[PDB]
This record gives structure tokens, C-alpha cells and sequence, in this order.
């Protein structure tokens, strides 16, 4: 899990030229001012008018500073109806979250050794789910009305590996015939999958 | 931080006569079912007519078994007019929350390093806040109507230590000649404010 | 990663009905023997008669004992002309790796932040190559011979996360309209790959 | 806990305009000398003329610089005839100490899980006591002789949580109704208390 | 380092049938009393007429169960005029220390990448030192009084490595022409170091 | 354990008057490329006419930057009929590793509390063993052919104290009156060593 921290505080410099290391460098006390651990940018819902049909709305590290050396983050993804956060891992950690509005089928994937169990539950407003770190797990909005969750992390900087965009359309793309001995179909298959991830998104 | 997960899942033990270790042992995962990633105990409001004048419901691993080693846990605190969750310390986590409704008075004190700083801010429905691990805080209700937050913590089990109890009225109560020499004030106020903590709560 | 060794050794107690704590337990050492320490798994090359055209002969802590609380394990991959160890993820560890025969093509996959670049090259005899903590990659055997690499892990217990046998075989299946939506197809197609991996490999 | 070191020696550079990072960043070996590893701050009793009765000789990262990275530290507390080291709490680091001469009323304060249990002791010249990370906790000299003590931490920078002066005292006050309501008590009681902590000690 | 604690408490169970795990399982909470956070072990002088012309008291977990998840330990160590703690090396933390009484000669010695420096000082009484983790280093009393010292470490149990005794009197001895061809001699010359250490000490 | 990653890469900046700080500084991602994540630095053999009749050739990450951050670092080991890696100790990792070609004797020291007890065993090509961090360990080639291993870590820097070379030659050398009460010989059996060990390898 991320390093503890060495001090009470620590906000990330992010200026472009910044001096990079594990995480961030800090800006010196004297320029932090009364306002870094706390945040405003999770008020609004996103736009779902995305292929996927759902809009995340992070806050890491990079949007949320005063998180820097203190092991935690959060995100709120919004959902219109049927749309969903595809599946997709969290490299560097374990996340924790609450529906607060709709109807969302929430499923999480064991590793092989777990026989690769699918455990799915349709999650209500105020119900909570958990998501073991590195493991595969999904959203998918199956009531009449917009849905929206709010999630925490036990890291600053979570990382997202998308699975159907990193398959399909990472940049430059996986070679087709690499695709084609994994997925166990023929190349005009690959071709069509690629086809729908061509936008970077 | 919490130790880090050697296997996907490790359901908690709480069963009485368990073996004891760091953390808790785990059941079979023959045993589990389909159910431990999830919960609902954080649908409904606690009963805030309390001394405090707010209610805390816990979702840690004693709560919610299925957090064990994985490095999260969660609350909800329900606030009523004018309520506070007094100034209290967490042992072992970093505080990630969010304010669902109402107006709160989030205050986040520095260690002495830190020249004893207090940062606070009216946190309002959908903002947030971050705690550093061990730091004092506290929230107040300055609104008009009931308000409530949900919290997660970088710790299956971070520990409370509210200020104003421990101080008080532990059990057994701190000597009052060690806080009178502490507080500076004579033996008659340090009485007064140990009777307000007798009931242990 | 893995929590730090409290003694020189710990040897896995692997027993069924063994009690279950993050981990394992371990042997009374008057139980262990000297040959703890060592192993012969790795010497003999797997079966590479497989649908993936690789066969993975595993050396973690369920394999070899000794490591259980040391942090570390290995494993050896054996690939016929043309197999692949498919597009795949460890949830808890860095894989550090050298080929031992044969000529691999190795891509890794950064997460979003990292634009989903693909990093690819042909690696031979000798030469070595290192996957972060769980980024998505894979192998593909470019060569005319069988080919072979022994890699190491910085956990006792990696775990794998196969993207094409979870995404498309998990216990049970993720339900076609998830994928559908996921994966911008018809869900005729989503069926074709769902029959692929009906085999449980 | 503290990060582990990643190379043998990395003493911090101090200077006012270093980059600012999670701990500190490092002198140049080649600027280091051979007298990092040793200090003798600790050599001399502190001026206990203070309205605590004890002083503080501290030896963190800031009086000792070649501890940087090593994830330890110490400190020395003299005491003068019934004076205290106030009940307070230690954010990232749990404390070890030997009395070194005099009689020490010891005190460890459970958590509210632990029911707060107050843990106390008279200690004497080489005994021992442990306070775990981040719990309340005092010293009270109950001899007719000056005390003194050594501790060591398990961490470079423990930080000191000073419970009274921070309710009373931190930077700026803690608002007068918070306290009352946290308090139990009325407004005049609230600035009686305030008005002992104004001078910032 | 140590895993952090995941509970207040957790004295070690050490009856000799207790399951065995990473560190040591836990007494009940019920059964553990009010004096396990303190200690008298360190109270008196060890027996300095050994070989070595010292004399350690240990404080780890075996002999200071309250210690156990906390992640800190500590010794005592007392020379006779002339005496040494021989090179050694603790494989599992950190060391530091204060001389309480005569005069040592204190020494470290770097890694490889370090080019083998020896830093070494005479330590007095109340000056301190610090040993980084793994690093090989020993102590010598050059005074004419008999002198010691109380450490800590950043482990519940560092381990100890004793070069002499484990370079020529292991369980069994490592074999002579091993140590030939490391140590650039005769047979005789081993011959002679290993009648030395057959004691076992 | 090495600190875990906060972002995806992180190659180490080399450059001599890069800022200092626990491990290394990266180089900006633009100025990366694609070849960070491989190596074909122990694709031969090394020089095995030394002292010790064998040649490591390392690849952490000051030989190879791409490792910074990610936990994980190797090396090659050639020896000569007869040659040693001589006694030596990891401070920072447990190292896991595979004889290629060759027949070597492999022991592993427990510490003092396991009775400091020898493992050995000759190891061949395709056979594993892991040494537990920080323990004394070595490997002899007890064949009549060149024999050779590669090994991996869980630190990006291990470091590596050699027993022989740091007890009688370190710079400067560790006094010869130490070392006589520590071996327990006469002055010229020391100086003998120390003759042995005076050109720095
Ligand atoms: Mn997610
Ligand atoms: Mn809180
Ligand atoms: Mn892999
Ligand atoms: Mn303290
Ligand atoms: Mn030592
Ligand atoms: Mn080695």
C-alpha cells in the first residue's frame, strides 16, 4: 500500500517542471493556505453522454492535492440508464464505495485461484461494496433512472486499467494475431472489437 | 497501514473462542457464501438524541467481517441541530468523508509541528474532507437540520479516541490531581467535568 | 506488498483444516526438515498442449512452503511456436523475468494516466523484463522453437487475473447485456467468444 | 509505518529551501563526514521550569538528521517534583521507554473499543513501558526528586499531540460552543480553561 | 518493516503448543491483566564474564509479550573492561542507542555500494547512535569501568546474526574448504577459529 | 519492504547532481522511451578470475533505472571449478534464485535464535532456493564445470555486506585488537587475514 507519511502534511506540487519522485514533491507550507484538505469537486454529476454511458469524476491526487503522502482517494462515477463502468482494475488499490441514488448491479471477480467467481448483487441507495485490490469488477445501471455512487481508495493514486479500451484500442494497439490466439476467434472478430475502440475512449 | 492481502478474500472470524491474532483469523471460504462483499448496514440514520448530539454507525471489520485484510472500512455519523462529533483521534487510519446533507463544521488540527493550526470549513452536501492519520478533529452541525456524512478510513479497524471521554471518564478515571496539573484549573472544575462523563458515554 | 517476516522461517502449514489467517500458518519448526529452503518444481518444462499453446508450472507458496511470510516466489512458462500467456494480471505483486530459450514478444500495458501505451519487444536468451504491480500484460512466442522464461514475483501469492478466461468464462459468466454494452457488439458475437472459454481454461 | 530505506545512508538536508518531499530529501553522501550516526543532545537534563513541570530534549529528524530514512528516533523528558508530560498522543509512531532515574506514574489509555481502560504504573529507574501507536498517554512525577527518561520511537518524526494545549489552545481556539457542547459544561468554564493555554505552551 | 497492529492490544500467546504464524497469535484479551505494557527485565547488570566479555538482556517478544504488533523492542547489553559485542548484524531493524554508563568504541560499517566504511566513535554517557538495518557493527568498552547500554530497535523481534559465532561454530560448522577459499588461508588457520567457537557460544 | 509505487514507472535519474532523496528521482516520462522495462545486461558470463573464483554481475537499478519504485531487482552470478560467492548477507530483501548450469552448494545460516543452524544442499541446474532477508548465506561450485545462477530480490537495492571482505578489510579496516577479542586469536592470525583482504575485493 502507499508509503505512511513522514509529517502531518505534504500537498503536491504539480507544476509541470517539478522535481518528480514516488508520488509528488510538496509545496513548501508557507504557500498551502487553509483550504487543501478539502474539496468541492464531487458536488456536481458528470455527463453520461459517453459510449460507455457513464462519466467518472476523479479525485486522485492529480485533482485533489492535500490527498498527497496520506493514502486515500475517492471518485463519483454517474450512470444513465443501462450504461455502465466497464470491466476494469485498480492496480495499486482496494476500493470501498456507497450507491447514493439508483439501482446498480455491482460485480466483482475472484483471481484463478479463486476459480474466477463472479459475485454480483444489485446495490441500493445507501448499501456499500468492497473491491479486493487488483481484482477485475464492474457497474452496470439496471433501474429507469440515473444512478450515481461516490467511492473511496487506499491510495492517492489508484491507477485505472479499462480492460475493454487497454484490450482494443491501448496506444498503438495489441497486434491482431496476438488477439486472435488469446480470444480464440478469427481475425474479422479482432478487427470489428478494434473498430470500436479506435476514438481513445 | 494495514498489513497488505496475501489471497483475494479472508472473510473475518468474530466467532468468540477464535484464536487471536493481528487482525482476526479467517473463516473457510467453503463458509463465506455469496454475500461478504457487501452490506446495508448504512441505509438508515442513527439515533442522534445522544449527550453528543450525534450518532455514529460503524462499518469496520467487527460490522463487516468481509473488510478483513483488505485495508478499508467505513461509518456514517448522523448529526442532530447544533450536534457535534467532539474532537477525536483515529490510531491507526487516514479519514477520506463526504457530507450528504445538511452543514457541517469540519475542524482538522496540526500536531505541534504544525504550530497546533486549526483548518475548518463548512462542508456542505457533496463536498469533502480528509483527515491525516492521528490528527484531532472534530464536526459540528451549524445548520438548522439534521445533516450526515459517510466516512471511509485506510484501515479495517482504525480505533476512536474521543477526546472528551478519555479524558473524563475512562475507566478507571484519569487521577484528578494529574488534571488539575494538566488543565491548569483547580480540583472543583476538574470534578465538575468528570461528573459530565461518569455515565460512559 | 507482503507484510515483512517476523522470524527467520514460517513454513506454510497446507493442511485442509488448518486455522485461516492472512496467509498461512506455519509448521512448528520441529516439523520442518532442511530442505525447506529448496525446490525441483521448476526443472521439467510443462505441457505446452493447451488452448493458449503455454503451459505455466507455478512456484508459489501453495508450490513451495518455505516462502510463506519471505515475500517472494517464482514460476516457470513453457510456450510451443506460437502460444501465448494471454493478456493477464497479478493483483498483488511486480513480476521480474528472464528468458531462458526461444525468442518472446512481451508487451506491457500502462494504466489510463500512462495514455494506454503499449511497450513491446522481442526478448531472447538472457534478457530480462519487469511488469509493474498489476498492469496488464502478455507473451507470444515469435520463434520457431519451443521457447521457456523463469520469472520471480515480489509476493508469495501474485494471484492471476486471465483477462480472456474471466471477462468471457468466470463462475458463472458475466451476463451478455454487460458485455454487450462493454464491449460495443451484438451479443451473437459476445456469444461466439463466451463459447470459446466454456472449458473452464 | 515509516518507508523502508532504500539505500544504507541518506542523511536529510535541512536547509530552508530544500524541495520538499514525504520525509526529507538527502545531503550528498560526499557532504555527510563520519558523524551522522551519533548525538549527543541528549547528554544534558532540560530546563523543568515550565508551567508542565517537564521539559522535552528532542532527538527527531529535525535535531537529528542521519536518522532520516532509518524509521527511528528518540527524545528525553526531565520532570521536576510532581510536574507532567501531559496526556498525549504520538500520530504515526508507537513510543518505548526506560526511566532513567526518579519515580514515573505511567498511564496508557485503551481506545473505545478497549473500553477506554486507563493502564497506569508507577515506574522506576530501569523499568520499562510501551504506549502503541497513536493512544493517549502521561507521565506524572509522584517522587520528591527530579525524574528523567529516555524513549525511542518507531519512527523519524512521531509527532506530539499535546491534548490540552490543543482543545485550548491551538491555532487559532477552537470556537467557544464547540467546546461547551463537547465539553458538557457552560461558556465561563470553556474561557477559564482558554485563558490558562493563551501563551502557547 | 514490522506489519502495523491492527487492534490496540495483542499480548503474544507463547505456550509452546499455540498455532504458529507470521510473529505469534494473541491472549485473549480477558486473560492478559493490567501489566503488560511494562517491564523490570533491564533493571540489573547482565554477567559480564562470557567469552565476549559481554553480556546481553534481551526485550524481544519472547521475553516481553506486550510487545508483540507493536513493532518495537528493546536490550541491554554490559561489558567488562576490554569487552566487546562482536561484529554483528540484525537482519530484521534498526538500531538505536544510548550509552548509560563508561566508554565505548561504537562501530558501523557500510555495504558494498558504501565501499565498506567504517564510521566509529567513542559513545559516553547519554550520547547516542544509530545502526541502519542489516548493516554489520559491534561495540568495545576502551574504558577501565565496566560499561553499558539500552538500545531499541524498530522490530518486536530484530533477530541476531553473530559473525564470529556463525562463521565458525553454526549447527554444523560451515565446512573447512568453504572457508578456505573465503577467507584466503590455510586449513590450519580455520582449524584454529573454529576450536574457538565449539562451545556454542 | 521497499516503499510500493505510487504510479505506474518511474525510471531512476542517474545524473550525478540529481536531487537525493530514499531510493532515486525519476526522470521526467517524456524523456523514458520504450526500453526502460527490459535489460540484456546478464546475457554473459562474467570475468570469474578473482580472489573468490567467481563474478557477479549486478542488475539493480543503478544498472538497471527502470526498477526504481517497482520493489523488484536481479543479478547473474558465473563461477569458476571451486569458486565461491563467498559468506554474505542482503540487508534490505530476500533474495530467490535458479542455478542455470553447474552443480553448487548452497547454505543458508538461521539466526541465534534458530541455533544458527546451516542448510545446505547442492543445487542444479533448473533447482531453486530462497534466503530469508538479512541472514548469512554463500554458494560453492562443487563441480568440475563453470556453474552459474540468476537470482531476483524484493528491493530495487538489496545491497550486499561480504563477510570476509568487511571484517578484514572494510576502509579502514576494523582495529586488530577488536578483532582479536571478537575471533578469539592472536594479533598475527588477524593481521594474517587482514593481509589477505588489503586490495579492496
Ligand atoms: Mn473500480
Ligand atoms: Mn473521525
Ligand atoms: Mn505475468
Ligand atoms: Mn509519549
Ligand atoms: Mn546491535
Ligand atoms: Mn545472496
Amino acid at each position: 500500500t502507499d508509503p505512511d507519511p513522514l509529517q502531518d502534511f505534504c500537498v503536491a506540487d504539480l507544476d509541470g517542471k517539478a522535481v518528480s519522485v514516488n508520488g509528488h514533491t510538496c509545496k513548501p507550507m508557507s504557500e498551502a493556505g487553509d483550504d487543501f484538505l478539502f474539496s468541492s469537486k464531487l458536488t456536481k454529476a458528470g455527463n453520461t453522454s459517453t459510449p460507455n454511458g457513464s462519466a467518472v469524476t476523479e479525485l486522485d491526487v492529480a485533482e485533489w492535492p492535500g490527498t498527497n503522502t496520506l493514502g486515500v482517494s475517492m471518485n463519483r462515477v454517474d450512470f444513465a440508464p443501462g450504461g455502465t463502468n466497464p470491466p476494469h482494475i485498480h492496480p495499486r488499490a482496494t476500493e470501498i464505495g456507497m450507491v447514493m441514488k439508483g439501482e446498480l448491479l455491482v460485480g466483482i471477480l475472484g483471481s484463478l485461484d479463486s476459480g474466477n467467481k463472479l459475485y454480483s448483487r444489485v446495490v441500493r441507495a445507501g448499501e456499500t461494496f468492497v473491491i479486493p485490490r487488483g481484482l477485475m469488477h464492474f457497474q452496470f445501471n439496471v433501474g429507469k433512472t440515473e444512478a450515481y455512487m461516490v467511492v473511496s481508495f487506499n491510495s492517492q493514486n489508484p491507477g485505472i486499467v479499462f480492460v475493454p479500451l487497454t484490450l482494443f484500442g491501448s496506444d498503438p494497439p495489441i497486434p491482431t494475431p496476438v488477439l486472435t490466439k488469446a480470444l480464440r476467434v478469427e481475425a474479422g472478430v479482432v478487427e470489428l472489437l478494434k473498430s470500436k475502440f479506435a476514438g481513445g475512449s
